[PDB]
């Protein structure tokens, strides 16, 4: 029932009653990763750090350390 | 370490090591960064607002299912 993409925002999103979507982002990356049921991982984006656009595909970086959390996550 | 620096805008998990003059990007990292108890006091980006106990509550459980082993 989980979708193909997901929206963390850290300015305007919240953990608390977000929900991933672009109009209702997450705030964090730890938030999101709990609410990853399955693999693949949804493309997740995240605020811009550009004036120009408002958001931008997550970091190489970022996604491999949510993705460690994640894994780690699914040994109980 | 007794006050950590989380910026999303200016930080990095890569180079940042949570001070004040370079912080990490994400609590995520932050927390991977904390052995013991009790936490440091964590600020975010508002400039510099302490964590959201919203926020605090979820760095502070998945901490805990790290440190078991
Ligand atoms: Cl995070
Ligand atoms: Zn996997
Ligand atoms: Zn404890």
């Amino acid at each position: 029932g989980h979708m193909a993409e997901l929206y963390v925002s850290d300015r305007e999103g919240s953990d608390a009653t977000g929900d991933g979507t672009k109009e209702k982002p997450f705030k964090t990356g730890l938030k999101a990763l709990m609410t990853v049921g399955k693999e693949p991982f949804p493309t997740i984006y995240v605020d811009s750090q550009k004036e120009n656009e408002r958001w931008n595909v997550i970091s190489k970086s970022q996604l491999k350390n949510i993705k460690k959390m994640w894994h780690r996550e699914q040994m109980k």
